[PDB]
């Protein structure tokens, strides 16, 4: 440890590693502290997912997710025991126990928020969708140009694209995705056009692909090595960074209060540029703890000094969810093309095709694929093959259907525990809705109350608003049980269902962006300087300020590219 | 990638391991191969448990261990799923679905037994303990001396404990482990015997414990390096070990074919010594696929030609399990010795103990920690202080009880506990019988049905012997009830049962030791050498060969130390 | 079955389960109140929650 | 085979029956309210006791059903409620309601 680099950032996670990557690429001295360890393999932050082992029993990595997701705030339990032996030690009141927060109303909580302290953070087990908001889902960069707006989005994406290397041609030869596809398409006759999602991931072989993460985007080497000989970089993991310093005017911070978890020891660590990137909990968490904002209930009467808006017009997406088992309408049409004569599992049975005949409904890859399961495995009473990657199919966010779909499989910390139905038949169903960001929805920070680190405990008080998040989030459900059906019927086990509030992860506005401080209600700029400081940056979802649906990060990673673009403005890098 | 080494070892495994500190120690060039990969952070097949984040969430890792737990053998499912929608593809027979193997009796599986696939195995998740085993539960290393079969199991064993840093005080200052200890005590006095759990594990704060692992045995850096400039060693992860080529004479391994899985690539390497430490199912994988015992279902007119014992007299012990309440008198005896004035939450609210006092029931450090706890946080109603470690007590296996027991607390696939009873009142017990060895109990592997990485699927035929085996297991049930009585009464779901036959992962006897192949049924003598072969060795749980019931890791690392002792005489390293 | 049928829980405290995945346009609870003939009096640490 | 043991229960003044003067049931009559906890000391004691007889004496006939392993009923499901309005010769020395003869 130095006590003095050029720019600090705290946390590990795919948006502090775009920090990285675009500063420590500009020459900056850097150092990136994280609360959390490198567990993930010799790619330090890369995706826990990228193990042979994994994708050949990929069910199990539902435990993996569920294993690294920390409950941001748990109500006190109330669940009544009345069947303890009479000798045993026996409650008379439903006190504080197991870490749980009596300042949560069970009632108004996100329960189903969680976070990851690991290095690369939630990118270590995330699946991957990086699609772009259309303009009603995105914030504004500039204002009365939209032509400007629009080309300066899409410099921003495009790079955001190539440094998670997102792609939709990875799932191109899946017998399932094109099933799924094609059915829609026709189905939908132009109303709603489908594609594949876009993913950040590169295919390796048939049967795997290097799912993208933190390290994708940074390699979180230290620095200067061989391969990058003239660049400064360490990361510092099993480092809380616990509060920022302000000046007496609050128009700088002077340093980054620091906890080192294997020592015990703690610093002052002093920089020119302080970014923070710790997730949409976890900086307001930090910037509470730093005298921004208001700590504990809230209490309008004594108004905060700083940042009147941070952790208020918080936004998290409704989630809809449910399973599908292939209808046999189009299990029967994979082997449209076929010729099938005898019985199978007799010598006499054989199985063929016409070569690129133009009535075919399939082509010749799929064709031959079907051709060699069906041949080589006539004890299998289903046409697919056995190792046919996944469906990875979707229809983007529009007005007349303001929702993002994935119609897929993938892993989560929810999605079928079953063993009965066979695999190839079943597609997951994944809406999810946009929130309009009200003042009401909040998140605060007990000044009481500490978490498993003995910081300020996180207290959400949130409910889905009424009138159109409402609507469109019901009208939604709807919409993936008409369309849903299409494929084929619910599986018995993952009916339609609005999922745990929270859970999808994808909490916004914790320290929204805005052009002015009080006309827009927010904590930073377009450039993600927090207002009034001129050395202070924020980075994750929580700067988003909009309702939207599509998954955010990608839209972060653009803002924290557009930060790092002010920063070479205004910033020296130090000498080598 | 050399093509030839003096030694390859197949497994990273604490077993494997083990041959590789003694042999890459006494100057052997070493190469092993796993067929899983380096996830456990920059100690390479380290335990995961020892993060920051996991020692202050414990219950998330039991995820993490269900998460690397592939299910052995699972048989045909056979539930009725009727209330599929009718457009829905619908089964007629219960055919071959997700992985399921055909083969399997469902009513005489071990249907809890599993394998995990990382670079470290199993020991990246274990809980660490270890104990020797006393005459009855272990095998012979010298015939007809007593005594000097003693003086070999203590220096093995001593050897072994070293190797995994074994200890029996890193948990002494524990307030619920000496509560218990304590009572059990006095409650047998006179009759059994009682102390801490030994564990592989250093303490290295009053909150943090660095459980032992592979990694602890030897770290599986890459040598020569900077630390060890005149050794050989290369770790090979992400490569399946699938065959050893036997001579045309069966005298000799000639070389082991290997599955590159990142290229796809296969190969043979040459090696003087082979060494097979893959777990006692895929040990036994390897031998069948390489044309040793019989593959297929078992056909006794047909002898086969190599160790006709392998794959039969397998052992895997009964586990009973519950949890407890703390009792409401052992929870009162924890402030036995706190002088109390008015109550908690009023102003002359005070707690104090006198330290040395005759009268006193508990040590000052326990008072001490009481008297803190119980003063800085007046709102909780128990005495116990928040971080205190876990409980870690045992009493032996013995002629009069012949089971091990654990009573405790730590991370298991199963037994994760609930949120609303506090966790500090909570205690795992874990009784584990003993099984007899019988020649119709049997791990084969399928002739035609094969798993995930395309080699033979295997099948267990198994039911626990009965009489004394049968017997036994049950009086263990009732020992369980009348013990964990005096602590407490049982958690509603966690009540006392059996577990799933296999959950436990204690499998022996699967290559099983002894003097004379023929006489005693056995695979390997006592040098852990294949009988007719010069170069081949086997390692691990599955050279057991009787009915044990404590942990057997500690056991199978003896044998191993043993074998590398023949191995150093018989081989001569090449030149540096 | 029978009996269940017949066996009229004598006092059932209010309901403290938390249902949180209601759809967004269903009506909402804001309180644990008194629904379904629960009995607000009772404390559900102290009952004899199966006497009919 | 079914195994149900069933313990006595000291009788306390602080356990109670009681009814509501707001609350009323489906007859439109006072709210029944408990406030009931076994008794510290023999009760528990035998409560806990009677448990482990059961594991032990079971275990003579056959091991414990899966999904009907030993457990405490929720309180009061084993519907033998006593001592709500009870006997004795004096109403004051002995605290109770009805004569032998069940007298108010
Ligand atoms: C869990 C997950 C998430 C996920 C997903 C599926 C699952 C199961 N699917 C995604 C998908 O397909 N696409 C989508 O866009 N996102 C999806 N997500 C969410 C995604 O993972 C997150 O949006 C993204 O990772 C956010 O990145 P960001 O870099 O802002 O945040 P992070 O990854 O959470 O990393 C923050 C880190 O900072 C640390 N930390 C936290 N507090 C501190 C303090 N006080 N001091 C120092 N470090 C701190 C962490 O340990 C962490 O690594
Ligand atoms: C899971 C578990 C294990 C466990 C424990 C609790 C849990 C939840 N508690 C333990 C305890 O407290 N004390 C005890 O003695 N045992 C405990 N266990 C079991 C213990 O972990 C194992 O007995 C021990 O790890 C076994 O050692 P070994 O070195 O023999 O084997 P392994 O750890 O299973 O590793 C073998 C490896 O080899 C690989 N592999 C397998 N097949 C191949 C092929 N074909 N080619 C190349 N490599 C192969 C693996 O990937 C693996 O890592």
């Amino acid at each position: 440890m130095d006590i003095k680099y050029d720019v600090v950032i705290v946390g590990s996670g795919p948006i502090g590693c775009t920090y990285a990557r675009e500063l420590v690429g500009a020459g900056y001295k850097v150092a990136m502290f994280d609360i959390g360890e490198i567990d993930s393999g010799l790619k330090i932050g890369a995706h826990k997912k990228n193990t042979v082992e994994y994708q050949k029993n990929i069910d199990k990595f539902v435990n993996v997710i569920q294993g690294q997701l920390m409950s941001v705030s748990v109500p006190v339990n109330t669940l009544v025991v009345d069947t303890l032996s009479p000798t045993s030690w026996q409650a008379s009141t439903f006190f504080v126990r197991n870490g749980s927060n009596p300042e949560q109303d069970p009632l108004r909580n996100l329960s189903g928020q969680a976070v990851t302290r690991v290095v690369g953070g939630m990118s270590t087990h995330w699946s991957c969708a990086t699609p772009r908001f259309d303009r009603e889902q995105r914030p504004l960069l500039v204002k009365d140009d939209a032509d400007a707006d629009d080309a300066e989005w899409d410099r921003l994406y495009t790079k955001a694209e190539s440094y998670f290397q997102t792609g939709t041609d990875q799932f191109k030869e899946s017998i399932r995705h094109n099933l799924v596809l094609n059915k829609l398409t026709e189905e939908y006759k132009g109303q709603r056009d489908f594609q594949q999602i876009p993913l950040a991931a590169t295919r390796r072989s048939p049967t795997f692909v290097e799912w993208s993460s933190a390290n994708t985007v940074f390699d979180l080497q230290n620095r200067p090595n061989t391969d990058a000989p003239e660049e400064r970089f360490n990361l510092f993991p099993a480092v809380a960074c616990e509060r920022v310093v302000r000046n007496a005017l609050n128009s700088e911070i002077e340093s980054l209060h620091i906890h080192d978890l294997i020592s015990g020891d703690r610093f002052e660590i002093k920089a020119d540029v302080y970014v923070l990137t710790a997730g949409a909990v976890h900086n307001t968490q930090l910037l509470v703890n730093s005298g921004f904002g208001q700590l504990g209930r809230p209490n309008p009467a004594n108004p905060p000094e700083l940042l009147p808006s941070l952790g208020s017009y918080i936004t998290e997406q409704s989630l809809v969810f449910c399973q599908t088992v292939m209808s046999t309408e189009l299990i029967d049409s994979v082997k449209s093309d076929m010729t099938i004569r005898g019985t199978p599992g007799e010598l006499t049975y054989s199985v063929t095709y016409t070569p690129g005949a133009s009535t075919n409904k399939h082509p010749d890859w799929w064709n031959e694929k079907v051709k060699n399961h069906m041949m080589q495995h006539q004890e299998d009473p289903l046409p697919i093959p056995f190792e046919d990657p996944e469906p990875q199919v979707t229809t983007l966010f529009q007005p007349s259907h303001p929702w993002h779909t994935q119609i897929h499989r993938d892993a989560f910390s929810y999605g079928a525990v079953q063993q009965s139905i066979d695999s190839r038949l079943i597609v997951d169903w994944r809406f999810f809705g946009r929130t309009e960001p009200k003042e009401e929805n909040k998140l605060w920070f007990s000044d009481k109350i500490t978490d498993a680190y003995n910081m300020p405990q996180p207290t959400f008080d949130f409910r889905f608003p009424a009138g159109r998040t409402s609507k469109e989030a019901e009208d939604m459900m709807t919409d993936m049980c008409v369309m849903s059906a299409k494929i084929g019927g619910f599986l018995p086990g993952s009916l339609p269902q609005f999922m745990e509030p929270g859970l999808v992860l994808h909490l916004g506005g914790t320290h929204r962006m805005g052009f002015d401080e009080k006309e827009d209600n927010c904590c930073v700029n377009t450039d993600s300087r927090v207002f009034g400081f001129k050395n202070l940056f924020l980075g994750g979802c929580g700067n988003i300020p909009t309702a939207y649906g599509a998954n955010p990060t990608l839209t972060a990673m653009s803002l924290a590219i557009k930060s790092c673009e002010y920063i070479k403005q205004n910033f020296t890098p130090s000498p080598f």
